[PDB]
C-alpha cells in the first residue's frame, strides 16, 4: 500500500514540508516526481540527491541547463510531468493560477489530487470540478482539511454554516489610515505561518481568505451566505461546522501544515505523527474577534466574484496577482491591491458565464491582468 | 415514525428539558412514561396534564396516593414501569446510584438507553456493559454526547486520546486552604449550568468530572490512560478527540443539555433548533487551564478506582453520595467530601473484583456507605 506521489512545488514551503512527511513515512510514500520553477537550483539538486528522483520538472530554461539532466523543461513541463509519470496522488503545491493545467491533467490521470494550490481551483471552478470524481480532490489548505474532517460530524443537509478562521494577518487591528504605510517588509511577516510569498502576502491583504470562501463554496457545495470568517489570532482552529440543531464541530493544532499535508496525502487513513497536538496540560487561550469588513473587504470582493460565478473568481485571482506583484514591486501602495482588485471586478460583467474550456478561463485571466496592469500605470 | 420514550426522573433538571424539547418536536418524539421520586407533585401533576400521559412511576408510596392514579408506586415502581412499557428510547435521568436497576430493566427490554443518570452506569460497570447491545447506550451527558460527535472524526485505532472539559466548578483555582472555609450555599452556585443539587455538588468537588473519566471508559472502551481532563471556564467546549496524527476535533456551543438530550434522542439524526449555536460576531475567547490535583484530586482518584475496576467505582460513588449528604446537612467540611472518598477507597481493596450480578454492586455500595459513615462520625 505504498503510494507514488508526483509532487508539483517541490522546493517551496508546502513542497519541502510534504517531501519531509514523505521522508518521515517510507512505508506509506514514495516521492515519483518533483516539479519547481527554477528559482531554487540548490534545493532542487539536495531534493533529486536525498529522493533519488530523476524524473523531474523545471519550468525556466536558464536554470534548467545550469542543474543538467533535467528531463522536462518549460512552461508546460509541470503538466507534461504529470501526464508522463504513473502515479496514486498528485501533490500540487504551485503557486498561482500557472498551476490550472497540471491540476486538470493531474484529475484526467486519475490520481488523488492533493490541493495545495488553491488558486488553480478558484480560477477553474467548475471545469475543474466537472473533471474530479467525488473524492478525488482532497485539500491541503488547512480550513479545507480541517471542514473535510468536521463534516464526518453530520449529514450534509445538517450543516447550518460552514466557519473558516483567518489569523487576521500582520495588520489585524490596524485602520485604513495605518494600511496607506505598509511596507513589503512588514507584509512579509506571518504571525503564525511561515510560508512563501504570495500566501504572505494574501494573508496580510486578505485575499488568501477571499479565495479560500471561493475554495470552501467550491469544494463543499455550500453556498455563500453559510460561509463565514472569523478571526481568530492564534490559528489553533482551522475552521468549523456549525450543524442545524446548534453544535458546532472544530478542529484544531498547532499551526503546522504537515498535518493537513498528511492527511491529504493518505486520505482518509491519518498519518501518526504527522505534526503536535494541542497541549492541555498548560493554559491556553483561544481567541475570536470579528473580521473588520470596512477597513479588509477582500472577503466581501470574493463573495461577490463567487455570487456572480463563471470565470468571475478566475478574474478576483488574476486581478490580485497583477496588483499584488505590483505591490511587491514597489509600483503600489499597500491598500492599491484591493483597491484595483474591485475596479477590476466592477467592470468584468462579461466574464459572469460559465467557461466552457480552460481557453475561456485563460481569456478571462488576461483580460484581467490587462486591466489591472492598466490601472497599476495609471 | 414518532419515537417513544420513557422519561425517568422527569421533573428534575434534566427530566423537564427533555420533556421541552420533545414538546418542541411532536412529530419526532412522544412521551409514554414518567418516573419520579414524589418530591415535586405540582410539577408531575404539570406533566401528566401536558404530556396525556397516566403511565407513571411514583417512588414515595404517600405522594401517590396523594396525586392520585399511579399505577406504580414503591422503590420498584421506576423499574417495573420500564418493564411494563413499549418504548423505543428510555431516558434515564434519575440520579444517583438507584437508577442501576431501572437501566438495567431498560437495556433488556431492547430499547436504546439515552443516559443521564451516570451513576447507574458508574456504579454498574460491567455488569452494565453485559446487558448492553452495542449502540445501545447513548449518553446524554455533555462530554460523552461531545465524544461520540467527535469520535466521527476517525476510525478507531486513530484515537490517541479523549480529552474531557470541566469547568473547575464554583472553586476554580481556589487553594487547599480557601476551600476549608467553603459553606453548602457557597458549592451551590454553578458556574455555567443550572442542575439538580448532586450534580451541582458533585462539579463543586469535581467528583462529578470523576465520575464522567469511569463514564468514558465503560462508553468508548478506551482506557483510563488514554482519557485525560482540562478545565475549561465557559464550558463552551464540551470535549474533544486527540488523533494519532496530532489532528484535535472539539464540539461546542453555549452550555444547554438540551443539545445533547435532543441528540440523544434522535441519534444519529440531529434535531433542528434544539439549542443556540455559538456566535462568533461578537469577540469572545475560549480558556483552558490545567487542573490541580493536589488541590482537587478527585479525577485521579477516578482514574485510580477505573484502573482497580469491579465494584470498586461502585465504591467511589457510593462513598461519594454518602459524603455528599453529609456536607449538605453541615456534618462535614468541604474538603472532608473528597477526603472521606480517598480513605473508603484504600481501605477498599476487598471489592476490586467484578460484580457477577446486582447484588454484587448493592453490598460494595452498603460497604462504602457504611464506610463512608463512620468516617463522619469523627
Ligand atoms: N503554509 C503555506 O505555505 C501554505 C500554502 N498554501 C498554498 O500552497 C501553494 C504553495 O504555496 P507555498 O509553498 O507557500 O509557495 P512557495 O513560493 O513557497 O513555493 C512555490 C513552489 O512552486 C514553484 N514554482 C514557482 N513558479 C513556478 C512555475 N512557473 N512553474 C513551476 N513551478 C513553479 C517554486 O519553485 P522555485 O521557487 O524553485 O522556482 C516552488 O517550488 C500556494 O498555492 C499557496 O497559496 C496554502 C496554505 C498554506
Ligand atoms: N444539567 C444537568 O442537570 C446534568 C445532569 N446530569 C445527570 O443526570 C441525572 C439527573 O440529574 P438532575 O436532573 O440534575 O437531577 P435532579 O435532582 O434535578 O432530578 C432528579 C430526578 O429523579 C427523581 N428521583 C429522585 N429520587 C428518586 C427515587 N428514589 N425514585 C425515583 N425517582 C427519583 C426526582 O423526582 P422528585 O421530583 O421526586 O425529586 C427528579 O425527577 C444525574 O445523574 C445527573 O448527574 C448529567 C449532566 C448534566
Ligand atoms: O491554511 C493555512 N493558511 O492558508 C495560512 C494562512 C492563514 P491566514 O490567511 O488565516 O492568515
Ligand atoms: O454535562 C454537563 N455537566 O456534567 C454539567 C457539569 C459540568 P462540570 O462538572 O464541568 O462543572
Ligand atoms: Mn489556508
Ligand atoms: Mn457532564
Amino acid at each position: 500500500g505504498r503510494l507514488r506521489v508526483v509532487v508539483l512545488g517541490s522546493t517551496g514551503s508546502i513542497g519541502t514540508q510534504a517531501l519531509q512527511v514523505i521522508a518521515d513515512n517510507p512505508d506509506r510514500f514514495e516521492v515519483v516526481g518533483l516539479a519547481a520553477g527554477g528559482a531554487h537550483l540548490d534545493t532542487l539538486l539536495r531534493q533529486r540527491a536525498q529522493t533519488g528522483v530523476t524524473n523531474i520538472a523545471v519550468a525556466d530554461e536558464h536554470a534548467a541547463q545550469r542543474v543538467g539532466d533535467i528531463p522536462y523543461h518549460g512552461s508546460d513541463a509541470a503538466t507534461r510531468l504529470v501526464e508522463q509519470t504513473e502515479a496514486d496522488v498528485v501533490l500540487n503545491a504551485l503557486v498561482g493560477a500557472l498551476g490550472l493545467r497540471p491540476t486538470l491533467a493531474a484529475l484526467k490521470t486519475g490520481a488523488r489530487l492533493a490541493l495545495a494550490n488553491k488558486e488553480s481551483l478558484v480560477a477553474g471552478g467548475s471545469l475543474v470540478l466537472r473533471a474530479a470524481r467525488p473524492g478525488q480532490i482532497v485539500p491541503v489548505d488547512s480550513e479545507h482539511s480541517a471542514l473535510a474532517q468536521c463534516l464526518r460530524g453530520g449529514t450534509p443537509d445538517e450543516v447550518a454554516k460552514l466557519v473558516l478562521t483567518a489569523s487576521g494577518g500582520p495588520f489585524r487591528g490596524w485602520s485604513a489610515a495605518d494600511l496607506e504605510h505598509v511596507t513589503p517588509e512588514q507584509a512579509g511577516a506571518h504571525p503564525t505561518f511561515s510560508m512563501g510569498p504570495m500566501n504572505t502576502l494574501n494573508s496580510a491583504s486578505l485575499v488568501n481568505k477571499g479565495l479560500e470562501v471561493i475554495e470552501t463554496h467550491l469544494l463543499f457545495g455550500i453556498p455563500y451566505d453559510r460561509i463565514d470568517v472569523v478571526v481568530h489570532p492564534q490559528s489553533i482552529i482551522h475552521s468549523m461546522v456549525t450543524f442545524i440543531d446548534g453544535s458546532t464541530i472544530a478542529q484544531a493544532s498547532p499551526p503546522d501544515m504537515k498535518l493537513p499535508i498528511s492527511l491529504a496525502l493518505g486520505w482518509p487513513r491519518r498519518v501518526s505523527g504527522a505534526a503536535a497536538a494541542c497541549d492541555f496540560h498548560t493554559a491556553s487561550s483561544w481567541e475570536f474577534e470579528p473580521l473588520d469588513t470596512d477597513v479588509f473587504p477582500a472577503v466581501e470582493l470574493a463573495r461577490q466574484a463567487g455570487v456572480a460565478g463563471g470565470c468571475m473568481t478566475a478574474v478576483y485571482n488574476a486581478a490580485n496577482e497583477e496588483a499584488a506583484a505590483a505591490f511587491l514591486a514597489g509600483r503600489i501602495g499597500f491598500p492599491a491591491i484591493v483597491g484595483i482588485i474591485a475596479d477590476v471586478l466592477h467592470a468584468a460583467d462579461q466574464w459572469a458565464v460559465e467557461p466552457a474550456t480552460v481557453d475561456d478561463v485563460l481569456d478571462a485571466q488576461r483580460w484581467a491582468r490587462e486591466r489591472a496592469q492598466r490601472a497599476v500605470s495609471g
